[PDB]
């Protein structure tokens, strides 16, 4: 039997899929850092990355969803080992907000992709991502601000700690 | 600052990363499976596929979170490329089935090392994992016991996909 | 068309069909000691070893769901009449608690069995098991403590059946 | 102490429980079946005949609690281990509708003697039972009609085993 | 008139019985520990460990019912007074985490032993035991962490102790 | 850091100290007649000691708890092991309400001591806890007395155990 084409072009499918890998990837490696923050007494900041490696696990599947609804193979690579060896809370943070960064200009070059092809379903789709990407962007921008601005003096890192678990509780409900 | 040891015992440790690690890569080989149905009109297959790689990451985390629990460092391996290549729905489920298996086994080898182990924690956390398994190989041998009773003769794979469709919808 | 091998070792197959029997012999003397008291005005004991009865055919029937869900062939073998000449109340409950001992007995060599080879899947099924056998073998042994407090002079045997009639009713 | 002697005469006694055991035959023979459907992929057909034996089973208790409210002695007897080996499921439903007709055949005649010797209370109570038996056999001359009606072609098989799947759900 | 014997072996008999005891020293040594919370100022600490040693209590009683139900003689020894002497807030939590190690060791000994005897009764019975163990040995491992996070500079003990506090209002409801 | 001193005198200090143990030592004591009971066929009284065991550490709890609010040290000794050898259900009886007389009256000496010493506190604290304990030593005397009207000739205990079985459970 014959199964109709992909309905998106050849670039925004390979974009696609890369970022569903990008997305896989970031999962593995907040699970990592969460992982640091458990096993060094930091389970505030332990919950919080671990709820946040689980949403981009969310934002994966969705667009999957997307690459399934219009016929388009989905191609998983290898998800190369994450990082596991860190200096500290701070140094934690820097790099997920670092991270972040890059996950939005990500985003932003595939809907500028989107708009040069004039693929505007793709374009339309994406819309909640960026949105969604730019909110998680903010907040860890917040974080290291925060953690920054308590310092690690005396017991800093507990209060630190706590102010991270507070955003991560309030954000489940 | 001084953090505790971890609670569970070096093998244990070892056992329970190689399992989080297992999930992970069988997430991605539904997932594979998943859209190989779907670019072949098999919807029905796609969506039930997708559901169970769904399933099998939510395992992963339910056991980060007893790692984690147990103040146990979670060792993320590097996550090889799953397969990608099928020759149809018969050997899609044949392929699911025979992992299944091979992951229950993996669960009954940790579930056996806790006993001689006399770590209990372990044992006792483990039982809703080996239940909700059992189930999960269950399901798979009843699907590919119903695709070879279907047939592949004239709309035979249509049924078939209809009726994993059912099953999808009536799980969620 | 091509149906799965069963799912468990043919040593579990073995034992889980032995014990599908042994609870349908179970069921079948209750009702003979069921009918032994209801023949001889004891109606309260009548009614606890009849319902009894009926919870061991519970107990098959859950069974025979399990070995059909993992395609192993139900094998039920010939049924032998139960004993039915017995000589009071309080020998009908001595022999029923030392029945429920052999019950008890019976499973754990299955647990233990399915531990030896591995079998967790089938360990975890049997725990409602273990935990309903248990609660019934404490019954017996309760009752045939209370049948022998209060012995059989004057009145005694009226007292103690409507003591078991009081638990049957409170069961329900 | 003095019991009261048996309510019913010896004849419709002998029948009664003749009847019991023919009825703990067919619990038995419906579970082989039904076993036999599950290992053989036919899950719809394995959960109709195994509700199907679980409900003769209580036809049994209904006929022994009537024989123990008129204290009559219930004589469970042995009986013969069923039929395991089948050819398919045309000739399972060929054997259990031809079974359900013996079934029949046997109640009308204890119905019949009960008329004969005037024990109208006997009669009475039976007609839950005529009745129940009436619905059961003309269900599966149904079943075995619509079997036949659509043949084992291509995914005949599965066609049937579905139908026979939403009766078994639809009489809960 | 005659009673029927004990329905579990004479190992498990003893095993148990000597877990019931092991209960009641356990509750005993933490209402020591929460009376010097009580008395140092530290009601945070001293309200968690004395609502813990009526846990502790609450588990002895359900072993207790067990060894009933079974026809199980219940051999109470002789509970030894608790050690009331303590150097601070975070000995006495390394001394409650190494006494909840041994409890969760001598739980895994019954246990075992069940498998053993194949007791599965017995090893049924067992596992919420052994899931409530587990539970509160991870919380202690948890307060000690936290504790030594803080550390007791300027006003740490006070933190350290409404932590705490926190901890035992939470689980009261 | 300073902390304040206990706000009670040091003779009731002592008084309530010495209490604490005393129903710690009462509720060991009710556990070990307890199972007496239970493992004598008598589980009416078995469980009526055991809550009445639970009953006691309750008020060790309360007792600790105003100790703790005062900033007393709260000192607790070895709690010797109680006696586990008992005659019968008459003598539990006897020797359970000899110990809450004795109870009762090392109440009233703390209570007497509290008023010589102009500690209104403590007389108010401990109000609850007379009401208490009254009522318990009259429902002691209550058994006692009905254990004796019943006897022991034939089913007596029975009857006896029965009556303590429906006071346990009316008060829980
Ligand atoms: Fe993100
Ligand atoms: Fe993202
Ligand atoms: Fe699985
Ligand atoms: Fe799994
Ligand atoms: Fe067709
Ligand atoms: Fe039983
Ligand atoms: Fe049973
Ligand atoms: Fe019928
Ligand atoms: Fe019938
Ligand atoms: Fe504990
Ligand atoms: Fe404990
Ligand atoms: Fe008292
Ligand atoms: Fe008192
Ligand atoms: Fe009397």
């Amino acid at each position: 039997h014959h199964s109709q084409d992909p309905m998106l072009s050849k670039d925004i499918i390979k974009l696609l899929n890369e970022q569903v890998n990008k997305e896989m990837n970031s999962s593995n490696l907040y699970m990592s850092m969460s992982s640091w923050c458990y096993t060094h007494s930091l389970d505030g900041a332990g919950l919080f990355l671990f709820d946040h490696a689980a949403e981009e696990y969310e934002h994966a599947k969705k667009l999957i969803i997307f690459l399934n609804e219009n016929n388009v193979p989905v191609q998983l690579t290898s998800i190369s080992a994450p990082e596991h060896k860190f200096e500290g809370l701070t140094q934690i943070f820097q790099k997920a907000y670092e991270h972040e960064q890059h996950i939005s200009e990500s985003i932003n070059n595939i809907v500028d992709h989107a708009i040069k092809s004039k693929d505007h379903a793709t374009f339309n789709f994406l819309q909640w991502y960026v949105a969604e990407q730019h909110e998680e962007e903010v907040l860890f921008k917040d974080i290291l601000d925060k953690i920054e601005l308590i310092g690690n003096e005396n017991h800093g890192l507990y209060l630190a700690d706590q102010y991270v678990k507070g955003i991560a509780k309030s954000r489940k409900s």
